[PDB]
């Protein structure tokens, strides 16, 4: 079926029990069983919860995966991943991952003697020289947030697999719709669903999906263990979210290609981030691993005038953390994303911009008034 | 305020946009910031979401504690509170934890550089020479699961503030209408907000109370950057479940103490463990720390054939994992929760393969009682 | 079983697909038919959804009736079982019945040419002196909200009965826990659930239970085509909330005898109306139908400015609309119950307090400095 | 603001507690008041409860109204609406009005003493005289179900205005994105939300805007004496689904256009109904007072073993009832709809026993069509 299509038919529409074209909130903790340990789906919703399993099920059907797993959040989908690793292995990271993900990395996970190391991924020769004996994972980020660095996932996976590594892709900003990393070569691919999977700005969910048997066996231990889950009032508005995947990304990607555009062309803008513009580092490789260019725009402003005249002008996008809304939303990293900031190049005049599903003609004509 | 009016008034019954008795549900990830950084409050849901912030607060009041945290399960809790501690640090544990517990220690947490040592935290002499200087708090599980025995939280404590140590209690079986870690001396206290406080058998979710600033900041941020909180909806279900916390244990108290002396009296059980019978071992201790027995029996029938008799007929236990709901719930440890032990130390903490859980629910007593009855004979 | 196990086993615990404890939010409007009317079950959620059906069968099991409906509220509960009545037909009324009863009778049925008497019920022969020809139902509330009058359930259903009449009961204020009027001849029962039955004053709904199968064809019929239906979510809150019914009543019922005998004896208060007070019109009755004396308690205080203090000193009655939570609610009648008033006995002086599961001493103790 | 913005920013992103971008779900009955009669808008949720009322404002919103009106289902909304009447009034309706509407005006209202005459509102003559001293309003859903015929609305109201008469339009398949009736001179608008407004199978709803103050205050009081209202779970799931109306109705619109254009080319299909073909009554005046022909087409196939074939076979089409949903469906009238009318009027009405009705979901457009294809031949 086409990836429209899969959106509404990846898993059985019709509950077996009523016929439900939609599947039913499961509010509750444990299962009466028939014998001791006989009735066998479904025992503890930690363990398993039949709302939150179709939605692990769908996420795997999406990226073409062997298991998907859902967590309370996208920080607690990326600890359950690295918490896969034990004290003493290391890992190799794209240097500008979002700042949740370089937080726990240095500020968490480091007093548990995992090890790392922040690269330019974009950079295939540094990615090799940063290998370690103890080194068991490349983690890659691509586009990045909020700069829009593009990443070679197929060669990232082939280095990986030549020197017994695993690679794990965060595909929130492409989402399953726009870009497929285990069909490049990863091992496992994962998700902030707080962004484009929920698409209305009112959910936080995270989800992994794993390419293997063992991993699937390993990572359900550490959610069962840990106990990070999504719950499944929550994994119904995901489900519901995950329905207009497709029809949202598409809008998405018509209004942010027009925007890019615009800005990328104006007198008060001298820098765009878009993997959409010709001029942008690795554009050739964002039209070959991706079928899209996404809907985050990051643009550096001539002044900290202009931005603060931005901000009070514009009228559709909302000042506020998070992206991969219906609604357009606005933030200035360098106020508001904290957790080397002057390394990555994240300027003081720099504005992130997620665009939503309103008329891109209204979006543009916002921008317009706001930068006049 | 006394006990019940304090599940019903902890925190300002009316919110401030409308006057609405209840906290509304914020299912929402995000808040419109007035300027770069004025925000009322409320930046981003995984920091901070006013629903769960309510549920927080109020679990915090309920312990007489500094700060509470919200997590998506009892293991979240227990995995982010052991997770305030480093490669090298060392905790001692009461010996018979409940098992999710053991196997977060045991088979995930030793992979991040966590030390552990077991110790019958019964025998304060024990814990003391299980101290090493590397040890960096006690951890306490009083009643225990599925024995029911009691730990001196107060003495525990004390040891533990004199060798510089934090004291953590789970206090899930007790919940905080019947037990009071922190007035004990306990830093922090945790519970599988799964159970009791629930009460619904309808949330899975685990809370944390702090007694200091400094946990308060550390715990919030290993909330924050580990990511395992509870949603919106569980986390009104639970402060839903709350308000009748105080009722539903007296209830829960009052079928439990007439089961626990009938289970005692009847001739196919040999053993029966409740920190109501005054033959229990620290009956005195439980009736200083607590101001309840609990509504958890474990009660060891004669043969294999009585216990299978009783899973055969019993019409008003359903046979389940978890316990402290309003229904009345049966487990067989031997073969659903210590199924992973071997038969070897399974003799040490006496836990038989003819030991029956049952955890009381509110329905009649005397139902119960004739329900058990019938089964038996 | 006792009534305190039928809260918790009325219907069958285990949901039949996965062994869930709880019934599942059917969170759906529709379902697949294996054939063309043949998903026998479920077709449409305004007919049926197996949320509402638990919720509809636990109120039947619990009233002891033949069928239960769930409504969007009390008020559409009252209205659908009005509307199986139609243009020409009368109905006899307690006279001083809920306001919304009052005016749903007089302002909205009245234009379809439903016809009414309002008669003082506590007097047999004022009913049967109000009956017509083209009277239909006697339609009685007891306890009254809010002066607490007893009306004799029995007697009214007997003359009903040989006047070839239908007993329709709202026993909202003593819930199924504490009075049966199926029992004593009523043959429909209806309730407010947005008060007890919820318990925690976070649902908006309706129960009806009738004693027949015609009935229950016949509310179907109007709930079906008429559609005022309760959802699922409340219909899951609601069953949430019968599973505690029992002992909030009991709780209900110890803090509210103390309140009713100190206000009773207290200098600033010279008249209180309370079912379980020897001096209450029919107390008598009120042991004899009923196994509790419920807790709402009016109260006249003796001048505006003990009523006035009263309400900005209480610190556990909250100030608002409705009844039967586990918190405290106190409401002036004469202020903000409008849809006569002065006939029924309304003085500007009268307190209704809803007595909640809080500590009874602290409640006596608030009310005692709030008149102090 | 163009249209698809509109649904975006129809109300204030940002509530005024905390600035949540999204409204919170007020799961309450009830709001304290700072003193009797004073109390930041809300008393009692039947009255108001601030979820229903961000709802309530957004469509009167989409629709250009006065005020929004939200209720439990599609019937309740139609059945509050018709309450606005009196015993002795008479109201005109289209003569293929949707089964639950004919049901509710012949079954239930009759016996209220409210009138009507069934009229074919597509010849203005005819409605004209149908028109008695006791007539208060002209109903009209267009396009109908199943057969998707058309009705001027423009021209319907004008007539109504000319003899003091109130215009109500159902306008659930075009949606306020497609057709605005208060802007072509209706009164009132009314939608079925659990079709293409909730647009997900998940919420029975139904929604009424008002183009006065005075039918604000009579169908206010009306749904506040009655109580029909939605809850605020519903409210919150309905608005969530509103975000998405308009790429949703895009999507529908290109599957539903070739979807149309293909079956009305196939040899098993004799007779294709949507107002997008050229040679459908009424195409000019369908793309005249809307911008889209809709996502639900009937087509009568050439057999009962085609009929039975396609059921058979499709994959991507669900059989069940309803419409408007993201996921595709199927219905065949004669059995599941119109089986109440005899096959005498059925004859008239052309609903032959091989006429099907699907709902063209927002799966890929190609998918759809090639699902048909094989089902057919
Ligand atoms: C005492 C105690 N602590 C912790 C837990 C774990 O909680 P959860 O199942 O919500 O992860 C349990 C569960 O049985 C428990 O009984
Ligand atoms: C045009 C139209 N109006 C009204 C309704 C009735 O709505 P509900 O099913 O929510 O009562 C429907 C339902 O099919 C419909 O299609
Ligand atoms: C927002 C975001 C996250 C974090 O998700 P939470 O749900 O906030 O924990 C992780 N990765 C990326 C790329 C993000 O944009
Ligand atoms: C509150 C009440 C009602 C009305 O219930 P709603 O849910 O508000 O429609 C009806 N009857 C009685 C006795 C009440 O107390």
């Amino acid at each position: 079926m086409r990836a429209k299509t899969k959106l509404i038919h990846g898993i059985r529409i019709g509950e077996p029990s009523t016929g439900s074209v939609n599947v039913p909130i499961y509010q509750t903790s444990t299962y009466k069983q028939e014998a001791v340990g006989k009735h066998q789906g479904y025992e503890y919703s930690r363990t398993g919860n039949p709302t939150r399993a179709a939605l692990e099920e769908m996420i795997a059907v999406l990226e073409n995966g062997h298991a998907g797993f859902a967590f309370g959040s996208g920080m607690a989908a990326i600890t359950a991943t690295i918490m896969l690793f034990s004290k003493g292995d290391h890992v190799i990271l794209t240097d500008d991952v979002y700042g949740g993900t370089y937080r726990v990395i240095t500020k968490v996970l480091n007093r548990f003697g995992i090890e790392h190391t922040f690269v330019d991924t974009t950079n295939l020769e540094e990615v090799e020289e940063a290998i370690r004996p103890n080194t068991k994972a490349i983690y890659v980020e691509t586009p990045t947030n909020p700069l829009l660095k593009i990443t070679d996932i197929k060669k990232i996976s082939t280095l990986a697999k030549e020197k017994d590594l695993l690679t794990i892709i965060d595909n929130t900003f492409m989402t399953p719709y726009w870009q497929s990393p285990i069909s490049l070569g990863a091992d496992i691919v994962l998700h902030s669903a707080t962004k484009y999977l929920g698409g209305h700005s009112d959910v936080v969910a995270g989800l992994v999906v794993v390419n293997s048997p063992q991993l699937a066996e390993d990572l359900h231990f550490v959610q069962n263990s840990t106990g990070g889950i999504l719950g499944p009032q929550d994994s119904f508005l995901l489900l519901r979210g995950l329905k207009t995947l497709g029809i949202r990304m598409e809008e998405h990607e018509t209004n942010s290609r027009a925007i890019a555009e615009f800005l990328n062309n104006h007198p008060k803008v001298n820098k765009v981030y878009y993997p959409g513009l010709e001029s942008h580092q690795n554009h050739e490789l964002a039209t070959e691993q991706a079928n899209g260019f996404g809907a985050i725009i990051s643009f550096d402003v001539d002044s900290e005038e202009t931005l603060n005249k931005v901000l009070e002008k514009l009228q559709y996008f909302t000042l506020a953390e998070s992206l991969g809304a219906v609604e357009s939303l606005i933030s200035i990293p360098s106020q508001m994303t904290h957790a080397r900031r002057k390394e990555l190049g994240i300027t003081d005049t720099l504005i992130r911009i997620s665009v939503g599903i309103e008329d891109g003609e209204d979006l543009i004509e916002d921008l317009a008034q706001a930068l006049a």
